[PDB]
């Protein structure tokens, strides 16, 4: 298992514009297009992202290409973030995947807001961090995905995904 396969399980793949769990216009492998309510503002962003007139539909390749950029951006955002970097550096390879996952879903800013959990992860207090992470809108809104991520942090294995 690796970050790509992990995120592909959590986000799925859709080749036509869809709405995410929060109601936003998305496409491919969890690629957020816009927070705007307009399907037209969504199609525009999409065409801008792909470099062609897409009429709201893309190919598998196009999806995977967006996905590669997004994982890359996720990692680079963590490494450029003063709050995130130290956490990431302190973690083992599996747990690093767990943090990238959170970043991919919620953005650097949001994750960076989990101050207390971050401090617990850095200290390697797994059980305590898992408990703190669960007290969040995140866990309440997407409980199955949150539990999988949380279990990855607690355990340091890919069990939740196997
Ligand atoms: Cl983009
Ligand atoms: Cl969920």
């Amino acid at each position: 298992m690796n970050i790509f396969e992990m995120l592909r399980i959590d986000e799925g793949l859709r080749l036509k514009i869809y709405k995410d769990t929060e109601g936003y216009y998305t496409i491919g492998i969890g690629h957020l297009l816009t927070k705007s309510p307009s399907l037209n503002a969504a199609k525009s962003e999409l065409d801008k992202a792909i470099g062609r007139n897409t009429n709201g539909v893309i190919t598998k390749d196009e999806a995977e290409k967006l996905f590669n950029q997004d994982v890359d951006a996720a990692v680079r955002g963590i490494l450029r973030n003063a709050k995130l970097k130290p956490v990431y550096d302190s973690l083992d390879a599996v747990r690093r995947a767990a943090l990238i996952n959170m970043v991919f879903q919620m953005g650097e800013t949001g994750v960076a807001g989990f101050t207390n959990s971050l401090r617990m992860l850095q200290q390697k207090r797994w059980d305590e961090a898992a408990v703190n992470l669960a007290k969040s809108r995140w866990y309440n809104q997407t409980p199955n995905r949150a539990k999988r991520v949380i279990t990855t942090f607690r355990t340091g294995t890919w069990d939740a995904y196997k």
